[PDB]
């Protein structure tokens, strides 16, 4: 449809390649990059990241090194460290630079308007889709894992053709498939998953177990071992990957397919009317204000939260028993 | 009644007079203060305004400088560059002069505390009426444009007279109105402007488009036309400054007349209590606190606004329009 | 898109053209009738208008004689004075002519069944788009102005031709677009406008007045010189018409912006009911209803409600202050 | 306070009064007015009342020619007849008399635009304060009878003073007292009396009716006896109109006072809001519309709730008992 299975690496090569960052994500996807045969610079902060870099024979040079000898670059870094990075150590040097290439991970700090280049440059975003180490095996593996990527600002042309020689430069493609699209929608998937449906399950098991434990006298160890003590979980999550959401739902007892999809079609309407409103809320930017303040102010929610969370009743009888397994 | 037709120029010769800002109201009240035979001095950022003020042939101290010399000062420059400047290149040269006469243009960032001078100078306000260029035009005729003026400190007792030969001295008198009150009063109708009849009336037309072009068949090009892409509104709002709001609907047709005066009597309470909930929001300070960290955050939301504006149907179909009658 | 931006003055010369009516715009579309090289015939009235008619040497029969000698007529004249003019003068002459064309100014009267002429004839529309002695001066630049038009009842299949070449006729274009559109839609929108943004507007202007100088200890003259009293609105709608709704807020403070964009997704909402409400209210045809019993009545909430505006707070304030700079 | 006690007959001797209409109101003034040394002229229509009329030995004239010889008219006919007499047989006549004074005696017709008479003329109001036959007897007696007066239209500045003559040539004062006040207020309280307290009470009264002949086992007869059957609210009405509204309570047991007061207060938000919705309503003008529609459509809701009234119950029962004490 919108897809594209494989392309070019045409001017990918001829050019050097700034990777800022060397952690979850910039480690690897430079592993494969130079796997690609490529020409590897990394600018990094010289802390531990940077025996990190430099115990896989790169050249580490500092950023403002790497920005001013390459001729496109990466931020791989995370969204928070992120707005004083570039006031400091990029934003000055971008007035030289004027064919440069300007590539993301992430829409968030760019679709709010948190960072705004000047139009001497192109703007574009790629995405990979899983926990960033679980990228690293499926390449040693060698099967395609796929991405996204969209454009922001093209002054030459070439954007797009630079999207996807990257992409092939990553190895998302082959095998996997790219999906052309904005920011907006990017940073509004994510922020959608992280809010609606991940925080919505652990309310809903933590309130399973109070309700049990306090209104109906069971202990806590049966609870959480129904619950998620089991690896049930990963078992349904593996098969939804594989053969698909619904049909996975074969491989179980009718009973519970029966409860299941009439208590799902019985819900829709509530779980549509939240959805509703923090997609808006997002798509308004309410939330990157909110969260920009909270760092500004000393993450104490935060703090408060890990807390209240780490000292509940759940927590406590999971730590006895994980170590009664053993488990870390 | 509490208003003052024309007054003396009398103390504000033989001192110097300090322009902070040569903008959009800064280089014309200056323009009129040197036209009115006084003494120019100019403090402003050696920026681009640098040229701009010394292109009218006058002395361009920088801020410092300007202050030092003057024995009284303008911050004409807007209200969000501003606490900067303040605190950098005001704050300590206060404490030498003492008796020095601070005035603004709007008491927002002092009807809120974000400046608290010290008990030494004198403080008050002077508040022209219009867009700034619009003062311009006004003044080539030579007609009278009001003002308000407010005081917030008077340690000599001559602020009253100060405020007057200023206002004298920038000609919105003879020929116009002025009026006494607060610095409160002056930024909560300022506001009560931009929250409450601008944003509901352009609401109020980008649904009454949405609605037809959607729900009765029609082509944009006709709503637009009928809506504002034709300057009905221009000659109804002139009309209004020169007859009476009402009386000048006696030019309209009769239909017209009734339906317009029936609604308006029929939906009065709403809009009532839309205005109490934003002025009373007002009166507290929230307002100024959320814009305050709106900007020290990255003017995200600013911008996403912004985005769907310009990025909704009627902007686009408008933009077509536009180019079809060849309006920029 | 369904636009045609000039069109043939193919048929009517040859026949003769009938204008009833001599006021705002029949007189003046008779003016540039004339320029256009046509042959004037005007039904009037013999009244004062007569007098106007014939104070710029144009043959001034009466109704009857001057559709008798048309082929073809306009009904310039407003809305209400009609019913009596079409059955009494009219409806009669008509079962004589066959080919002959009858156009309108607005849909109002046909599209709610208040008039249905015989099949014999053609039924048009065209519309102007401004207060009427807007368009003299527009023309008298010669820059086209804009039109609607639509076709209610096709006999011949001239119908489109004739329309065209009217509207060519008129000169809204060259220079304009000429939209192709039905009654419905043309009525539709402008009562909307007349009932939805207007009085809402003038209602809020008025409460915020209110609000202010019953409970915040403001002087009448301060509200009303920030709400209209000033002429910012009309350089508002101005540079509206010019750059567009939106681009044109760049020339304004950016607090400005913040607040009204927010605001304004803030309460969209409302208004959307609202308009929805009038909308359908109108699209039934209760209100053509209301309206004309209203005339049947003796127009009593008209008098009583230009009462109430005229002999309310605001209206005196403001009659003592444009006293004070001499508006009438 | 805003009363005057009692004033000169100065003009009004010396030119000729006008009496529109001889049935409850015309004929009584009259009648006090020829008695009060003046010259009787009495246009109306030559019907039965032209017998009343000219059984009191009057010049009857026909209307136009009353007006014709008259330099002073009175308006006492009903306010339904009316606008059809003004516009035929006395608009014409208007525009040559020019000192021509016109006077009502309810502002119904003229606060509600119903009439504009030219500017030539001066227009006033006066206004009795009882049934019409009530003021027979209360003259008879020869005690002042009070009244309103107010002004709409003073070309000459006599005004006044012949509102002030009229009123005592009527013998309201001496022994009375004149209000000054406008129409609004005169039309406006006559129909907050009859659309509130009376209409209430005699709902109230009917549900006691049902409540009791169908809850409790109750016979009409007691029912009938002890509401309204005896003539207990006349001599309550009486000794309100002597001691005063409460006081007049002293004469009657204190179970009663106590209940009355209790419930008086405990009830008194609910008749508030009701009244509040019915003066503004009316204050609009909506109820004008309505009565005059109902007018013009053949007075058919009149008609049934006169039926339902009159076929009724307790109106069944009333006649029975009525006749049984030979009570018409
Ligand atoms: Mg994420
Ligand atoms: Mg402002
Ligand atoms: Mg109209
Ligand atoms: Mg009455």
């Amino acid at each position: 449809d919108k897809t594209v299975l494989d392309a070019n690496l045409d001017p990918l090569k001829g050019k050097t390649i700034g990777v800022i960052g060397y952690g979850n994500q910039g480690r690897v996807q430079a592993t494969i990059m130079r796997e690609n045969g490529l020409n590897v610079i990394v600018g990094n902060v010289k802390d531990k990241y940077y025996e990190l870099a430099k115990k896989e024979g790169f050249e580490v040079y500092e950023i403002d090194e790497a920005v001013r000898r390459s001729d496109v670059a990466l931020l791989l870094i995370p969204d928070e460290v992120m707005k004083e990075v570039y006031e400091k150590k990029i934003a000055p040097v971008l007035q030289g630079k004027k064919e440069f290439v300007l590539d993301f991970a992430s829409g968030y700090n760019v679709a709010f308007g948190l960072i705004r280049p000047p139009k001497s440059v192109d703007t574009i975003m790629v995405a990979p889709r899983m926990v960033g180490e679980g990228i690293m095996d499926l390449h040693k593996q060698g099967k395609g894992y796929p991405v996204l990527l969209g454009v922001k600002q093209d002054a030459s042309g070439k954007a797009w053709d630079y999207a996807k020689a990257i992409a092939k430069g990553i190895g998302a493609i082959p095998g996997g498939i790219a999906v052309i699209s904005s920011f907006e929608e990017e940073a509004l998937l994510d922020l959608m998953s992280e809010h609606t449906w991940v925080p919505i399950l652990f309310g809903a098991i933590k309130a399973c177990y109070d309700i049990a434990v306090k209104e109906y006298g069971v202990s806590p160890e049966a609870a959480l071992l129904e619950f998620y003590a089991s690896g049930e979980l990963a078992e349904i999550a593996r098969l939804i990957a594989e053969e698909g959401i619904f049909n996975q739902m074969v491989h179980h007892s009718t009973t519970s397919q029966y409860g299941t999809l009439t208590r799902m079609f019985k819900y829709y309407d509530v779980v549509r009317r939240i959805v509703e409103n923090e997609a808006k809320y997002i798509w308004d930017g309410s939330f990157a204000k909110e969260w920009s303040l909270e760092q500004q102010a000393g993450y104490p929610v935060f703090y408060r939260l890990w807390e209240l969370a780490t000292q509940s009743e759940m927590a406590k009888a999971e730590k006895e028993l994980y170590k009664l397994l053993g488990r870390k």
